[PDB]
Formats: structure tokens, C-alpha cells, sequence
């Protein structure tokens, strides 16, 4: 379930690389993900060209897990899903409440 198939998912990735890798794209709301640990939560690298100080903008959103039914993973005590793709899917549309949610998943 490494979602190693989502334009946004990035395995073995690090918060440091996803920014650089995401920055390479230059998308507004670029979205990426990186596996972590714990209950099995995944990381989400979201970046959107916009940072007078240091642009573009790349944020790392981790998918928290909450033994639900399924409502397990989530990033903001907002909406917890049974997987990053879904959790990403909802962030790819719903519009979450971050830089710009899954505006555009980015993978390296």
C-alpha cells in the first residue's frame, strides 16, 4: 500500500527531497506523498509556487491514521480515509484547507 503509483507518491522520499523534486515541476499546489512509520501513515508533499522569501512553496502533509471504519488516515483532524489515495483523492478535490490540497500530485 505504498501508493507507489500516484503522481504524488514518492517512496523512500524525504521532506527535504520532495521540496526539491516538487520544485522541479513548478506546479501550483503540487502534491506528493512519502511513506513514514507509526500506524502506517503516509507523507504528502504539497507545493505551490509562491514564496517571495523562498519559492516555490513545498509543504509536507502526513496522513495520520485513526482506526476508524474505515476513516483511518487523515491530515488535519479533518477527513480521515482508509488510504492515502482516497485521503489524497479527497484532498485532490474536496479542496482540504492547506496550501491548496492535492492541487496537483507530483512524483519526482
Amino acid at each position: 500500500n505504498n501508493l507507489e503509483t500516484y503522481e504524488w507518491y514518492n517512496k523512500s522520499i524525504s521532506r527535504d527531497k520532495a521540496e526539491k523534486l516538487l520544485l522541479d515541476t513548478g506546479k501550483e499546489g503540487a502534491f506528493m506523498v512519502r511513506d513514514s512509520r507509526t500506524p502506517g501513515t503516509y507523507t504528502v508533499s504539497v507545493f505551490t509556487k509562491a514564496i517571495i522569501s523562498e519559492n516555490p512553496c513545498i509543504k509536507h502533509y502526513h496522513i495520520k491514521e485513526t482506526n476508524d471504519s474505515p476513516k483511518r488516515y487523515y491530515v488535519a483532524e479533518k477527513y480521515v480515509f482508509d488510504s492515502i489515495p482516497l485521503l489524497i483523492q479527497y484532498h485532490q478535490y474536496n479542496g482540504g484547507g492547506l496550501v491548496t490540497r492535492l492541487r496537483y500530485p507530483v512524483c519526482g
